[PDB]
């Protein structure tokens, strides 16, 4: 617990640990939704983590993420430490430069690159549920989430199947961190790997998304070697833990409901619904911002260099925002939330995002429509910039499957 700083006024203290929920064994959404509750502030300051500011509501949430000028991208992450050494492109950069990085990502993995993908997306799915099918059982989270996002980038980067186990290794220790490197650490070594293969695509590219990002222009020039590999940095692990993560939630769910399966499974037609909602349900993002100047901020006074945690994951969970919101319904008419991000930064793998989420659901249910958490599983939830699920034990009777 951080010194309180003497701006900050005691009436707006709640001690919220991002890495560390209270009642994160109940859900870590659940976890997160206490700072909801109707006696807590719509803006509030803990003092774990170095200490830090928690926009609580979808309001102010929208509002932070809109007013670039006084949030800023510079230092993203909490603890200041990570958010500081933190260089991806472009997400740790304010417009009206990061408009074009974000342009030319783009590119690479925007609305375009989608359709082209699908068959390669309808046949991973496929070719791995149909490997488990017949075994009654698995981790979803390792046998499925996982490889399913890597291989996916491995395609669109034009990189060889064969480097996927060391680059899940090397992203594995940068985003899930066990204490024995530091956030800079798992950063270089990850840019060892990109930094020849970017070398390489300079001098003779593809047409992969690597050599797309490393040749391009931006504001008016050639895009540096250096930036170039700072945006391959993200444009790989930005579609990692998020789809991994959120596909567990997902099918945590599905397993647990089976009423919910059902629906989707006569009604095929509303898995694109069910998607939305289910985004909005198990959101998972928390990143934020760094204040750029002294700033009043809904009665708030905030203070040059004060970090801002401004939880993507809270606005759809935000009852002000969706009626009754930690209840699931394929049916909700007006979903709305920020799971994508919002403003400027607002997800360039949205798309894609949704397109893995909706094939793996179509794919899933078409062969094994009927499944559970393995008996006396206790699923463990994860709490940070990207919450997840620890693992997912699923069982199902191969009888009750197809091979399609
Ligand atoms: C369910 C999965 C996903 C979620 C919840 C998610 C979440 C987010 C969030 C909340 C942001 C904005 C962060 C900020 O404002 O600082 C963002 C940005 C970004 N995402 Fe995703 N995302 C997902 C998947 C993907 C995928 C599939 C890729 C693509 C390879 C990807 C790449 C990007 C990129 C490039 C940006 C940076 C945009 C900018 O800074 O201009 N995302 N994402
Ligand atoms: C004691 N102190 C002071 C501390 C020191 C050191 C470590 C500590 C840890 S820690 O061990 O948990 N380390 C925290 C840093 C983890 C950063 C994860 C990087 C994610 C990369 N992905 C993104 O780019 C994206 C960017 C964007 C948002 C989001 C999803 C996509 C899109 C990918 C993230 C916790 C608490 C305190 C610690």
């Amino acid at each position: 617990l951080a010194p309180l700083p003497p701006h900050v006024p005691e009436h707006l203290v709640f001690d919220f640990d991002m890495y560390n929920p209270s009642n994160l064994s109940a859900g870590v959404q659940e976890a997160w939704a206490v700072l909801q509750e109707s006696n807590v502030p719509d803006l509030v300051w803990t003092r774990c983590n170095g200490g830090h500011w928690i926009a609580t509501r979808g309001q102010l949430i929208r509002e932070a993420y809109e007013d670039y000028r006084h949030f800023s991208s510079e230092c993203p992450f909490i603890p200041r430490e990570a958010g500081e050494a933190y260089d991806f492109i472009p997400t740790s950069m304010d417009p009206p430069e990061q408009r074009q990085f974000r342009a030319l990502a783009n590119q690479v993995v925007g609305m375009p690159v989608v359709d082209k993908l699908e068959n390669r997306i309808q046949e991973l799915a496929c070719s791995l549920i149909e490997s488990l099918r017949p075994q009654g059982q698995c981790n979803f989270t390792e046998d499925y989430a996982e490889p399913f996002p890597i291989r996916i980038f491995m395609l669109l980067a034009g990189l060889p199947e064969e480097d996927i186990p060391h680059l899940k290794y090397l992203t594995d220790q940068m985003t899930r961190p066990d204490g024995s490197m530091t956030f800079a650490e798992a950063k270089e070594a990850l840019y060892d790997y990109l930094i020849p293969i970017i070398e390489q695509r300079r001098q003779k590219p593809g047409t992969d998304a690597i050599s797309i990002v490393a040749n391009g222009q931006v504001n008016g020039r050639p895009i540096t070697s250096d930036e170039a590999k700072r945006m391959c940095g993200l444009l790989l692990v930005g579609g990692l833990d998020t789809v991994v993560n959120f596909l567990s939630f997902s099918m945590e769910f599905l397993a647990k409901s089976p009423e919910h399966r059902q629906e989707l499974i006569e009604r095929p037609e509303r898995i694109p619904a069910a998607c939305e909602e289910l985004l909005r349900r198990f959101s998972l993002v928390a990143d934020g911002r760094i204040l750029t100047s002294d700033y009043e901020f809904h009665g708030v006074q905030l203070k040059k260099g004060d970090q801002i945690l401004l939880p993507q994951m809270l606005s759809g969970l935000d009852e002000r925002e969706n009626a009754c919101p930690m209840h699931v319904d394929f049916s909700r008419q007006k979903v709305s939330h920020t799971t994508f991000g919002h403003g400027s930064h607002l997800c360039l793998g949205q798309h894609l995002a949704r397109r893995e989420i909706i094939v793996t659901l179509k794919e899933w249910l078409t062969r094994i429509p009927d499944f559970s958490i393995a008996p006396g599983a206790q699923i463990q939830h994860k709490s940070g910039i990207v919450s997840g699920v620890q693992a997912l034990p699923l069982v199902w009777d191969p009888a009750t499957t197809k091979a399609v």
